[PDB]
């Protein structure tokens, strides 16, 4: 990120805090935990609305000295009234802006807001679970504002998790407790504390929806197919991914080895030494040094991240994922909630930027051989049925005889993001019966609102609704300002908080209080549907056929001759 971009955002920080101060109120109040007893304060919003805000609410012991890399442990708890007022530290990661390590190891926290402590009736419970990829991301209100949620009569729930090497090392020697998931094992014990704790800020119990972006969608889906969870929700909402992306899925087993040698690890492979070495070890060196983990040949495959949710090798009480996520799918009991799932109009465009400073990865659209699912290429991706599989999906994406850089962004969307949604919806229509699905498809452009992965993408002048775009429209950054009631924008963030809301209430997304959704009515998926109807939203709202679906089924047809993997 340029220095500029840099200036820019460190004055906008600076200019946060003093938004910050001048919008907090001096109404505090105190409510009660299974815990102790919490101290918040009122906050307002730009649009003159206002809040309850607790923040720094522990749902698990500091995972510090012997408890780095293991399973979270229940809180501790207290008398007295634990100050919340203020937010508590982001999980230790490199600053996307800065480059520089931040955070701390003490992130087990969560936050939570309403418009009112004491309702009529107990509302809907809205759980934000955050995306970056399993490396960055925070509840912090500089980028997770719920400014424009608490407008509605719901509570909603912001929760942090260890991410990194320090939420997702793995190990396979069973003497050593380091299985894996961390992370993950992170957000079920958030989800039991919410599930306990919710009606003491007005929540419904009974009534929770667990929604997330990224890989916070893929964590969402997986808290849908863990038995760790069974019933402990009531609705999910998969924003731009889920729990069978492969993204959202490694076997990292072998490179914490490879980070223990980066970090200066002298001595022979084996678990428990490097385990030693990695318990003592400065967190942010770890975290600094993970981006050189991944080998050429595994970025060439399109591993993205070194750590990850993974397949744990042995079992244990706590354990999250027992199973490869496909596996998960055919048994999971969030099969039978109401689902809601979608994306953006153009995903792939979040790619712009790596594409600029890898020029040559617009080649691999030769072939696209690099693009085949993994499970069905071979090792070199060589072999005459990967060059086959190869051309599907290159007669998909690739429009003239040379490939584009646009080709190539697109060919994105559906590896990382359409692909594997259809995968997922055929594979879960074949494990349960009735439950309905309902798709989204976010098409609404604009650059008068943003949000702070703009500026990581590089997309300052960039047309088209990438991958993140619509965060902007449900959670207020500190890059954000008041719009006009009348703009497109704020529009915008009605429809898609009070969606969101309504599903969350009824399991149903359809409203007609809704502006623009009169000559609307919006099905679910059926599994007979040779094709997906979603409700577009863009300036309009209306429902449509996914114009994703043609090229899904030609991704779909490179399984042709392997039915059973698909």
């Amino acid at each position: 990120v340029s220095l500029m971009e840099k200036l820019k955002w460190k004055i906008k920080c600076i200019e946060n805090k003093f938004l910050n101060y001048r919008l907090t109120t001096n109404e505090t109040v105190v409510a009660e935990t299974e815990y102790g007893k919490v101290k918040g304060v009122k906050r307002l919003t730009v649009y003159d609305d206002s809040y309850y805000s607790f923040e720094g609410i522990p749902y698990a012991q500091p995972p510090v000295g012997e408890l780095r890399f293991k399973a979270p442990q229940r809180p501790t708890p207290w008398a007295g009234v634990r100050d919340c007022c203020n937010h508590k530290d982001k999980s230790v990661q490199v600053d996307f802006i800065t480059g520089k390590v931040c955070g701390s190891e003490d992130c087990l926290y969560l936050s939570v807001y309403t418009n009112n402590l004491n309702p009529e009736t107990k509302r809907p419970v809205l759980v934000y679970i955050h995306g970056g990829d399993f490396i960055i991301g925070e509840n912090h209100r500089d980028m997770y504002g719920p400014d424009y949620f608490i407008k509605k009569d719901v509570v909603l729930i912001n929760i942090q998790y260890r991410l990194g090497a320090l939420g997702f090392l793995s190990l396979n020697s069973e003497d050593l407790n380091v299985p894996g998931n961390a992370g993950l094992k992170d957000q079920v014990m958030a989800l039991r504390w919410i599930k306990n704790n919710c009606a003491n800020f007005g929540g419904n119990p009974d009534n929770i929806t667990v929604f997330g972006e990224s890989a916070g969608a893929a964590s969402t889906h997986y808290m849908m197919l863990t038995e760790q969870t069974r019933g402990l929700f009531h609705r999910g909402i998969l924003m731009s991914g889920n729990a069978i992306c492969p993204w959202a899925n490694t076997q990292c087993q072998h490179r914490a080895f490879t980070l223990a040698k980066l970090a200066g690890y002298k001595g022979e492979d084996n678990d428990k030494d490097v385990l030693e070495f990695l318990m003592k070890a400065k967190p942010q060196d770890l975290i600094k040094l993970e981006e050189k983990v991944l080998t050429l040949e595994e970025r060439t495959n399109k591993v993205m991240f070194p750590f990850g949710p993974t397949v744990e090798p042995y079992q244990t009480a706590d354990c999250v994922l027992p199973k490869h996520p496909r596996e998960m799918v055919k048994t999971a009991w969030g099969n039978s909630i109401p689902t809601m799932m979608g994306n953006t109009s153009y995903e792939g465009l979040f790619f712009t930027s790596i594409l600029k400073q890898m020029p040559l990865l617009v080649k691999e659209l030769e072939t696209c051989v690099n693009f085949v699912p993994s499970e069905l290429a071979d090792a070199e991706r060589t072999a005459p049925e990967t060059l086959e599989m190869g051309a599907k999906i290159k007669k998909a994406h690739v429009t003239g005889e040379t490939p584009t850089a646009d080709n190539f962004m697109d060919l994105c969307s559906h590896f990382y993001f359409w692909f594997p949604m259809h995968r997922l919806l055929q594979l879960r229509f074949n494990h349960t019966s009735g439950t309905p699905v309902y798709l989204y498809r976010f098409d609404f452009d604009s650059e008068d609102l943003i949000n702070p992965y703009r500026i990581m993408r590089s997309g300052r002048g960039v047309k088209g609704v990438s991958h993140t775009d619509e965060l902007t429209y449900f959670f207020w950054n500190q890059l954000a300002k008041r719009m006009p009631k009348e703009s497109r924008e704020y529009k915008t963030i009605e429809r898609m908080t009070g969606i969101w809301t309504q599903f969350a209430t009824t399991g149903n997304p359809y409203s007609n209080e809704i502006e623009g959704m009169e000559n609307v009515s919006w099905d679910p998926i059926e599994k007979s549907d040779e094709v997906y109807k979603c409700l577009n939203i863009s300036d309009e709202l209306k429902m449509i056929d996914v114009p994703e679906m043609g090229k899904i089924k030609q991704w779909e047809s490179m399984f042709e001759k392997h039915r059973d993997l698909f």
